[PDB]
């Protein structure tokens, strides 16, 4: 007595004893027409597949084995939307020829198997992903025999790297607990298989086509499984991905590595790396260098790869509270110093720069932290104005920081661009200029200021001037002087000088001996305005 199923199966199978056996094609479609159509005939085709590769692995015949695995690649193929019916069985099977060092040697065997494995792979449903235990354990001991053969019996790199690829088309894997770590070592595999062939990117550069979207034009394989792991939407392979990329890189720190990687990730949200690599300093382990991974964000934020919608507040922030907390060390300090603005680098909004300073500000204004932090702003402030190419600077914020470093205040000055300031802004501006070290920084500052806004600065200079100094200042005489650089006035030059080498100040009067003619000074009329509409 031969059920149908039997003979249907048996019938797709060669007559000989050859380890070359290809299943029959006649007889094979009519196979997969037979299980398509009830899926009750893929129960007995199944489990009759399990019991006859069974006495095929005990009898030692590989064609059998070979037309075997071919047959349920098709089936497979052929009845996916029933997959998670008969997986458990050929999974089973593939175990059982991969436990058996009798097949192991045979390339062709462990080629059919990974073939079957990819076309598991693509189709599979989460439902035995999450719901059965056992599916589990199956997936996990394909895996580990599988690495285990290859590595030591096939010697197949490349089969390895389709594995990884198997495992990256997987539905849901980086979703999953149990077969979670088998991601990461696909990416450190494929990483170190990648670090070996072009072994460019096991240099120690770390600090001073290359694109990957532009390297798969096809070919490596191990370009392939990077494009596999890191070119996608999925969210937990990303996160899995990136995390065993820097965990590779703590070990080979390569920054071309990191660019090439960053081309393969999809553009839209790579500033989820930045975000691992900050939250790399915030870990506890104790064999990661943060000065490796800030100098890799360093060289992130610097190239040409465009990081999209980046939180540079938030980033800013972490990184300097970081740099707060520890704060004795060359490394800590100066590595942050450098980071901080080399993510500044790029502008992904106009009031960045600004609010940059800003948040460094309101650290320095409170009384609550210590001297070092104090230090370590002043420095990283020095550092950012240093960096700061072009003009972003509210008046107001320029005061309140050059209160803190009267060193480096006209630089600061060279990156305020308001082109109208109040009235009251001015006072404010010339009281702190009162207040400075040196003669030069004000003689220069008058002399930018005057630049900058000379009729504003000629008024608004007057009357503050008249009004607030009662004893000759440095800062009083450099006004007058450029005000009559200004209007281009020997007398008052002559004048100012007079009371310069005197110690003594202007009054009203001789002010308004400057402002008398409108021929000869253009602003006569507003100046004599507020020199006598004023007590």
């Amino acid at each position: 007595f031969t059920p149908k199923h039997q003979k249907l199966v048996n019938q797709c199978y060669p007559t000989g004893r050859t380890t070359d056996k290809k299943p029959k094609s006649s007889e094979t479609s009519y196979l997969l027409y037979y299980v398509n159509s009830r899926r009750s005939k893929l129960e007995k085709v199944s489990t009759y597949l399990i019991k006859r590769s069974t006495s095929d692995l005990n009898h030692r015949r590989i064609g059998n084995i070979a037309v075997t695995l071919d047959l349920m690649n098709k089936i497979v193929l052929h009845c996916k939307e029933n997959l998670n019916v008969f997986v458990k069985d050929f999974l089973y099977i593939m175990n059982k020829v991969l436990s058996n060092n009798n097949f192991n040697n045979d390339v062709s065997v462990v080629e059919l198997i990974e073939l079957a494995f990819s076309s598991i792979c693509q189709n599979l449903d989460d439902v035995l992903c999450n719901g059965d235990m056992e599916f589990v354990q199956l997936y996990q001991n394909f895996v580990d025999l599988f690495f285990k053969i290859v590595t030591e019996r096939i010697h197949n790199d490349d089969m390895l790297l389709k594995c990884c690829i198997d495992i990256s088309n997987t539905n849901s894997v980086s979703s999953n607990p149990q077969l979670n770590h088998f991601v990461s070592k696909s990416v450190a595999y494929t990483i170190s298989k990648f670090q070996e062939r072009n072994p460019k990117f096991k240099t120690l550069s770390l600090e001073a086509t290359i694109g990957l979207d532009k390297a798969a034009e096809d070919h490596d394989l191990s370009v392939k499984a990077l494009q596999s792991y890191f070119n996608t939407t999925e969210t937990d392979k990303l996160n899995l991905s990136i995390r065993t990329l820097l965990r590779c890189l703590q070990s080979t720190p390569n920054k071309e590595l990191l660019e090439f990687v960053c081309n393969g990730i999809p553009v839209q949200l790579r500033y989820i790396v930045i975000l691992l690599l900050v939250r790399q300093l915030s870990d506890k382990d104790k064999n990661v260098n943060p000065i490796v991974s800030l100098k890799l964000m360093s060289s992130l934020l610097v190239s040409d790869v465009s990081i999209v919608g980046l939180s540079v507040l938030d980033i800013m922030r972490k990184l300097l509270n970081f740099q707060l907390k520890n704060a004795t060390n060359k490394e800590v300090v100066a590595q942050s110093c450098i980071t901080m603005t080399d993510l500044n680098h790029k502008t992904y909004y106009a009031e960045q720069t600004s609010d940059m300073l800003y948040e460094l500000l309101l650290k320095l204004k409170s009384d609550t932290v210590k001297d070092v932090e104090k230090n370590a702003v002043v420095e990283d402030i020095d550092f950012l104005v240093e960096h700061i190419t072009q003009p972003s600077i509210s008046l107001e914020l320029f005061i309140d920081l050059a209160h803190y470093m009267k060193n480096h205040i006209i630089c600061l000055f060279n990156i305020v661009e308001t082109e109208v300031p109040s009235s009251i802004l001015f006072s404010k501006l010339y009281s702190l200029l009162r207040e400075l070290d040196s003669h030069g920084v004000q003689k220069e500052m008058m002399e930018e200021i005057f630049d900058k806004y000379g009729k504003m600065a000629l008024l608004s200079g007057l009357n503050y001037f008249l009004e607030n100094v009662s004893e000759p200042e440095y800062t009083y005489y450099s006004y007058h002087l450029q005000a009559a650089n200004f209007l281009k006035l020997n007398d008052y030059k002559s004048q100012t000088e007079y009371k310069m080498q005197t110690r003594t100040l202007f009054t009203k009067e001789d002010l308004l001996s400057y402002y008398s003619d409108t021929g000869s000074n253009k602003y006569s009329k507003k100046g004599a305005q507020i020199l006598l509409s004023r007590d």
